[PDB]
DNA sequence: GAGCACTGC
């Protein structure tokens, strides 16, 4: 055992906090509390009884409203604004089977369709049932909800939909995502919204009263929220004989889902794209023969295909298969090079170079900026290259989107962001490096490690589609067909890549409480080590009692639209009144940072976070003081100078503050604050008060801590709470800088590339760490007292301040279970107050001097 | 000294 920093606090300091915690002591109407006693005392079968009569509303019908819709269709279906669109839409391949999915849907309580891109089964499925019960006088018992993978896609395709119908709109088609959305009408509606707010809606209905039609659509991309709700219906569907399920795929093992329920009917629609030639490494280089130069296990897989196909390419092309850097992105020049063949031969037509990373994307860029080639010399000019990476603003403007000036190919570099999430029309030509990145955890170490990996087959088909929108596209692959040969169907589904923490907690909103024998029933089966893993944490943070049942401070962490963790920081920052710093540095951590990483200004974008972190040697709070000179410019009218010269998204910012107004509305409905505006002053009276703000961040991220032992930017000696040598990642506030008047930290995520990386960090201090931490004990060691935290970091520390923070943590540990219980926001003069006191007293002995 | 991509009444 190794002593640290001695935390024994003055005298004069124990004897008010003593004062405050008696004062505490002395201390002598309930909703939630019957809520949350009745969710215990329920079985299944009552659950189901009582969700039922709450969610009533469509046992009613509304005839006249029913025959008003009948009417009102069949007379604007002579009218001339539909009846051509009605003509354009049966040349979709679904309108073809249109009265088949009719009498399937309604012989069959669950349908799978499949169909690939162009078949209008997204767009034309929900009209299709829709305008059936308006033809059938049955308008108002028809409430059609269509769930979408990605946000931008539940607006497009409802703001489309509803083009088609000739509406604006909010009358039949609508739309919904988290905090926006334009309603359709109650009845007789076709809503498009996210997976996630329909499963955040089981809460209030669980069984799913309140809808007729549930169509969840892109499933063949296995999000958790799919196959989540997949599972979900598995326990619903024997209690809703009536509701009606469509699940819609593209061709990516379509089987699955078909076997998944039962041996469901599935219907096959052809799509509708140009011709995509899809040539492989061997065709590539036989076009351009490029030359190379500056395991194997390689040697194993070439050299057999070398021999199948030896008659149908020049020896010398297949020689070069052999060389491992002939595949992917190993050889950025064979790649430049490649594009310089597109330019000079083949049509007109944007080409979309897909790379990993980052740093490929870099090297590309550069190369075709700044050519050392004589060729590519001759092509910068005639070429507008936009790389495009979620950290980039390019995507954020137009010009990515749009035809280039006459004379100049466009050439987008992209990651994986253009497979689906991005989409741009002018493409004709699309390189294939192959090549993508994944994040891996690794149960047995506990680390999170982001590796380049090969992409998948479906993948592969993905991209060969993004060529064919306009005209016929050529999809140039840099592997080989023997490599392809080696690739996974798809990509690991991403709940067996998942943290379970929140999944687990909200199942216990659903009444499904052993999160083992569900899990179990998915279509991939999360490793059951990682739901042990998931409820051990939710145990630790007091989210579940030692039984594994929801607690009362479970039940709001549950109802909150954040990780676990994080939605208890929110919660601590109501009681401790730091609301506004800490709801910004948890939306960050759940969302994503605002700033831009644009190419070769990332010493410049170093810099500008530096000084928004004001020397407070925390990325958490870097971002809220970002937040508040993001706020002054708005109110000094200089929004735009000030993104551009901090390299900062707007559109970030505005989500950021969102979320943060979403957080603190919900608190307020909660009865934990007594306003909804997350800038209230009197939910912010300590939020100037640092190292309370860290005592918050570091009460949200424990028990994840780091200690740093070291001197010399500095070069760093620093290990987790595990004892793995770690450092801040170079991205972080912290990387690099020496003097912390702190040597501990804690972080949200850490991460191994070249090395185990903190991507986030907080400086924290001990006795911060102490009182809202566990493992904590008295003791002497030596023959020192000592006071300690997570039986792991061992401070040296008087019996008089050891006595009285254990007392403490009794205290607190007692108002937070009676918070959670009766929730409302603590007065400012009353009982409860003077242990907030006691402890922001012992907390503001760290201040900076 | 380095950052695949989604998302929440």
């Amino acid at each position: 055992i190794r002593l640290g920093c001695n935390v024994s606090a003055p005298s004069g300091v124990l004897e008010r906090v003593k004062e405050l915690m008696e004062d505490y002591s002395r201390a002598p109407d309930a909703k939630f509390q019957q809520q949350f006693r009745h969710l215990l005392s329920v079985n299944f079968e009552e659950f189901v009884a009582e969700t039922k009569e709450r969610n009533a509303d469509l046992d009613w019908v509304n005839p006249k409203l029913d025959e008003r819709l009948q009417l009102e269709l069949g007379q604007r279906q002579l009218e001339e604004n539909a009846k051509k669109r009605l003509e354009a839409r049966k040349k979709l391949p679904t309108m073809k089977y249109a009265d088949d999915i009719i009498q399937a849907v309604r012989e069959n309580q669950v349908i799978l369709i499949v169909g690939s891109t162009g078949c209008g089964k997204t767009t034309q499925v929900p009209q299709i049932l829709l305008d059936d019960a308006i033809s059938r006088g049955c308008a108002s018992s028809c409430r059609i909800i269509c769930t979408q993978p990605r946000r931008i896609s539940a607006i497009a395709i409802a703001e489309w939909v509803s083009y088609e119908r000739c509406e604006s709109l909010g009358n039949s088609v609508g739309y919904q995502i988290r905090l926006e959305s334009r309603k359709a009408r109650e009845r007789a509606s076709i809503t498009y919204c996210t997976t996630g707010v329909l499963l955040q809606q089981l809460q209030s209905d669980p069984l799913m009263h309140n809808l007729s039609v549930l169509i969840l659509d892109e499933i063949h991309e296995r999000s958790v929220e799919t196959d989540l709700l997949m599972g979900l219906l598995k326990v619903i569907l024997p209690h809703r004989p009536d509701l009606k399920v469509i699940l819609m795929s593209a061709t990516v093992r379509e089987q699955d889902f078909c076997d998944y329920f039962n041996n469901c009917p599935m219907f096959r629609i052809e799509g509708v794209m140009f011709p995509v030639k899809m040539l492989y490494l061997e065709d590539v280089l036989s076009k351009t023969n490029y030359e190379f130069q500056k395991r194997m296990k390689h040697e194993a897989m070439i050299e057999p295909y070398l021999r199948r196909i030896r008659n149908s390419y020049d020896s010398r092309v297949l020689d070069k298969l052999r060389l491992p850097e002939s595949e992917g992105c190993e050889d950025i020049d064979f790649i430049a090079d490649l594009v310089y063949y597109i330019c000079e031969n083949e049509p007109e037509g944007a080409i979309l170079v897909f790379l990993p990373g980052y740093d490929k994307i870099s090297q590309l860029y550069n190369i075709l900026d700044k050519p050392k080639t004589s060729k590519g010399q001759r092509w910068r000019d005639h070429m507008a290259v936009f790389p495009l990476h979620s950290l980039m603003q390019s995507g954020e403007q137009q010009a990515v989107f749009r035809r280039p000036p006459a004379g100049q190919r466009k050439v987008i570099i992209s990651t994986i962001i253009a497979e689906t999430s991005v989409t741009i029309d002018d493409v004709v030509y699309v390189i294939n490096s192959g090549r993508t990145k994944a994040t891996n955890y690794d149960i047995e170490t506990n680390i999170q490690s982001l590796d380049e990996v090969w992409v998948t087959k479906a993948n592969t088909q993905q991209r060969r589609g993004r060529a064919g929108r306009v005209r016929p596209g050529i999809c140039y692959n840099l592997f080989s067909r023997a490599r392809e040969d080696r690739m996974d169907d798809i990509p690991t589904p991403e709940i067996l890549r998942s943290k379970l923490e929140s999944i687990i907690l909200s199942l216990k909103l659903l009444h499904i409480d052993d999160p083992y024998r569900f899990l179990q029933t998915l279509i991939n089966a999360p490793n059951p080590e990682a739901i042990k893993m998931g409820v051990e944490l939710l145990k630790r943070i007091e989210a579940l009692d030692q039984t594994g049942t929801l607690t009362p401070l479970g039940m709001h962490l549950a109802k909150l639209p954040i990780d676990p963790q994080m939605g208890k920081m929110i919660l601590m920052s109501a009681l401790f009144c730091c609301l506004d710093p800490i709801t910004s540095a948890a939306a960050a951590l759940s969302f994503k940072s605002p700033f831009y990483s644009p190419l070769g200004k990332e010493s410049r974008v170093d810099e500008i976070k530096r000084r928004m972190a004001r020397n407070m040697r925390s990325d958490h709070l870097m971002v809220h003081n970002t937040i508040i000179a993001y706020r002054d410019s708005r109110y000094s009218h200089a929004e735009r100078d000030f993104c551009y010269k901090n390299f900062l998204s707007s559109m970030t910012l505005q989500q950021l503050e969102r979320m943060k107004n979403q957080f603190s509305e919900l608190l307020y409905n909660y009865k934990f604050l007594a306003s909804s505006n997350c800038k209230d002053a009197a939910s912010n009276k300590n939020s100037e008060k640092i190292p309370l703000l860290r005592a918050i961040i570091g009460a949200g991220l424990y028990p994840n801590m780091a200690h740093l032992r070291k001197s010399r930017r500095a070069i760093h000696t620093m290990a987790t709470d595990d004892g793995r040598r770690v450092n801040f990642h170079p991205s972080s506030v912290n990387s690099g800088e020496s003097g912390f008047d702190s040597a501990y930290f804690v972080y949200f995520q850490r991460q191994k590339s070249t090395d185990l990386f903190l991507l986030d960090s907080t400086m924290v201090f001990p006795m911060a760490l102490i009182i809202f931490g566990d493992g904590v004990e008295a003791g002497v060691t030596q023959n020192t007292p000592y006071l300690c935290v997570a039986k792991t970091y061992y401070f040296k520390c008087n019996r008089e301040t050891a006595d009285v923070v254990i007392q403490l943590r009794s205290n607190l540990e007692k108002l937070l279970l009676k918070k959670a219980l009766y929730p409302a926001p603590i007065e400012e003069n009353g009982y409860e107050k003077q242990l907030i006191k006691a402890i922001e007293l012992l907390l503001s002995l760290d201040e900076r001097l």
